[PDB]
């Protein structure tokens, strides 16, 4: 399956890409909101890992515009960890929300759980 | 929709029941693993909130036996918060895993996210 990793930090994108690759996923990456939407239309990923904090267009808007056309599972990832952040992420259409820093194993498990359910 | 709350602590069951009721869910409760499986068969809940730590049969076994027959969404809830706990919960079939103590608003949001997806 194909995962789109949307993260404006290259070190973190690289770590997620490495671990998702190691599991047998095809990985596409985007580094801002605009690239996220372009990659989403062009690549039709099976799941999207989406950070809230993005150049050009923020993660919340990315998720909101994606949901206008698609039920693709979205796992939001963010260093922001307050109740409000988690709640608004999910209500705007994320299927899950994981905080940074994260466990690589938990992330893999959550990606699988999401894929199992769509 | 109907939520089965499986929790061996009555104060916590009561809080979840209160807040899920306030949202318009029908609530059924179980206080151990055996009651969980009985309520699951008899009531056919739309979602199950399941703590790991249960009398008679533990939460991990509850989730594992449920999955033999049912794709019903399971949200695991536990004071245990390590990587291992979260990972094994999810791999044994939970759709999500939230730690105690939890935000009532985040829990509501996660229940909705799960229901949206099944």
């Amino acid at each position: 399956k194909k995962i789109l990793i949307v993260d404006d930090e290259k070190p973190i994108s690289d770590i997620i890409k490495f671990n998702m690759t190691k599991e047998g996923y095809e990985v596409v990456t985007a580094f801002n909101g605009r690239e996220a939407l372009e990659q989403f239309e062009a690549e039709q990923p099976d799941i999207i890992i989406l950070d809230l904090m993005l150049p050009e267009i923020d993660g919340l808007e990315v998720a909101k515009t994606i949901r206008k056309t698609s039920s693709v599972p979205i796992l939001m990832l963010s260093a922001k960890d307050s109740e409000f952040d988690k709640v608004i992420g999910l209500e705007l259409g994320a299927d899950d929300y994981v905080t940074k820093p994260f466990s690589n194993r938990e992330l893999q498990a959550r990606v699988k759980a999401l894929l199992r359910r769509s």
